[PDB]
């Protein structure tokens, strides 16, 4: 059909079932639908709008040339996670693209948190996008929408399945650069359709030298002999990946950003996907072969459970939204 295994990025429900007793639980509340904003807020051209109405000029160069960068932060239990790190990454990427947001980091942070508050969402998927714009003025778009899962909560707890594409590789840093977060998903979409065709949930892509690159919307972490590794070259420098490495260091696990060869990927003791929209996902099998026992690995479970706990512990990583 015309539908990939990738989650559609648009406003969706406010809550979704999660495994009972699991580390993942939504907040208990309601939206006051007296506000037109409740459920999703978009900030386009300095004006807030109900997400249902959020529109951009068809002539924005961010559309016709995909000339932009973006970042996504999540809100969990009313707390925004690592917003400052996301703003730093977004602004650094815009600089590399010679894009000027026209707003300082603090102005962006205030605008973003305001979007969440007006949305009334305690769990949210928050996107900041900076584009080349149109007649020339660069454009900043921000939206806070209900939470989105790259992998459903059930797969976060019980694991997902992956293949390595036979026909696709991840674009290299000298072509469409994966190290700047971008909307150019041609390879990622093709890999997802190949995974769907083969009966797997997703794909882990290789780069041109057959090193692990990343997946469609996530970094990949590889566990071997009690050590954790993740690709250093053709992969986004993910914030979830950064969090996972901090969690591991605190657990006394050695975590290294390095080239991971295709041999190492297939020989892994554990595999996991890491991304802001849903966190740490175990990958139970690769190309239909069990990784470990074919169920979530022990280090993955430990790190994933610690990751959700971070969302509730006061500290530098989290800030409470004011509703």
């Amino acid at each position: 059909t015309g539908t990939s295994n990738l989650v559609a990025v648009e406003p969706g429900a406010i809550r979704e079932d999660t495994p009972p007793g699991s580390v993942i639980q939504y907040s208990d509340y309601e939206l006051d639908h007296s506000s037109p904003f409740a459920g999703g807020v978009a900030w386009i051209e300095g004006e807030f709008l109900p997400a249902e109405d959020a529109k951009i000029s068809i002539f924005d160069t961010g559309f016709g040339h995909s000339d932009l960068t973006y970042t996504v932060a999540h809100v969990w239990h009313g707390n925004i996670f690592r917003l400052g790190d996301h703003l730093d990454r977004l602004l650094d990427g815009a600089r590399k693209l010679r894009l000027d947001a026209g707003y300082t980091k603090d102005e962006l942070a205030d605008i973003t948190k305001q979007c969440v508050s007006m949305s009334q969402l305690r769990e949210s998927f928050v996107n900041l996008t900076v584009t080349r714009g149109y007649g020339l003025t660069h454009q900043v778009y921000i939206y806070a929408i209900p939470y989105l899962w790259a992998f459903p909560p059930a797969e976060q707890i019980f694991g997902t399945t992956a293949i390595v594409p036979r026909h696709v590789r991840r674009a290299g840093r000298n072509t469409v650069d994966p190290t700047i977060k971008n909307y150019q998903w041609g390879d990622l979409t093709a890999a997802s359709f190949e995974a769907k065709d083969r009966g797997a949930r997703t794909a882990i892509l290789l780069d041109s030298d057959n090193c692990v690159a990343e997946g469609p919307g996530f970094n990949v972490c590889i566990v071997k002999d009690g050590k954790l590794a993740s690709p250093s070259r053709n992969a986004l420098p993910g914030i979830t990946r950064k969090t996972v490495f901090e969690i591991a260091d605190q657990m006394g696990i050695e975590a290294t950003l390095r080239d991971v060869t295709s041999h190492e990927l297939y020989d892994a003791d554990e595999l996991m996907a890491v991304t802001t929209a849903g966190g740490v996902t175990p990958i139970n099998s690769l190309d239909g072969e069990a990784i470990g026992n074919g169920a979530p690995g022990p280090m993955t479970v430990a790190i994933r459970d610690r990751f959700w706990a971070l969302m509730d512990e006061p500290g530098p990583l989290i800030e409470a939204i004011e509703y």
